[PDB]
């Protein structure tokens, strides 16, 4: 058949690297070209294309229900199993992630229209900030 | 507010490297992921929550008629112009990328629910294969 049309997820890909070293892509992106995953869009009709290519390296999927604790394996980061309760503070969610790492659990809240998150793991804390699309 | 719906775009990150660490998650995992801008989508329905963070990298999008030779700006790939021709054989579609570098171009076919996807350039050949979502 000739018709590509469709959302392709890639399957494999073989010697990325060598054909980015052949087009003088700069070593730090080849590094992390190499390990991601990429969906292929095609729009197809009679000969004419477009096609969007997009590259994600990793996901992450969690589901709660607040006050209800939770098993959560989190899967694509360190893999543990942690025990998770979220929890309402005033207008700020908190989340416990009980289990070998003390300490370990986050904080998301809104402000006008940003939402801040708070990530903290043993003596370690990382602060995101993200804009409303 | 506690109203946490919608699609968040990523602004700031500071210290995920300590954080990513703290939680022993790998060197190159981290030297990765500190690079690439995040998406949060949050589908929230009172005390329910699903959350989709997406890590991505670059994404490159190409439009085309089959037979009509184009000017191509490579943005975000070498940063190049070739003029590209995609032609036909069979039901292989060929593009030949005319520019500075040799052999340069790629093949596209599909067999069965499987797209594949051969890139060449100079010396190298890269050879994807996606399926279909
Ligand atoms: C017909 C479909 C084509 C020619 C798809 C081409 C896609 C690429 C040549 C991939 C480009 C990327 C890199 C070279 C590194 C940054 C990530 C990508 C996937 C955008």
């Amino acid at each position: 058949t000739r018709d590509q049309n469709g959302t392709w997820e890639m399957e494999s890909n073989e010697n990325f690297e060598g054909y980015m070293k052949a087009l003088d892509i700069d070593f730090a992106t080849r590094k992390i070209a190499v390990r991601l995953t990429q969906t292929k869009v095609i729009d197809q009709d009679g000969d004419n294309f477009k096609d969007k290519t997009t590259s994600t390296f990793r996901n992450y999927d969690v589901d709660f229900t607040v006050g209800v604790e939770f098993d959560e394996y989190t899967k694509s980061l360190d893999n543990r199993h942690v025990k998770a309760l979220v929890t309402w503070e005033g207008d700020v969610l908190v989340c416990v992630q009980k289990g070998e790492k003390e300490n370990r659990g986050w904080k998301k809240w809104i402000e006008g229209d940003k939402l801040y998150l708070e990530l903290t793991c043993g003596d370690q804390v990382c602060r995101q900030v993200f804009k409303k699309k």
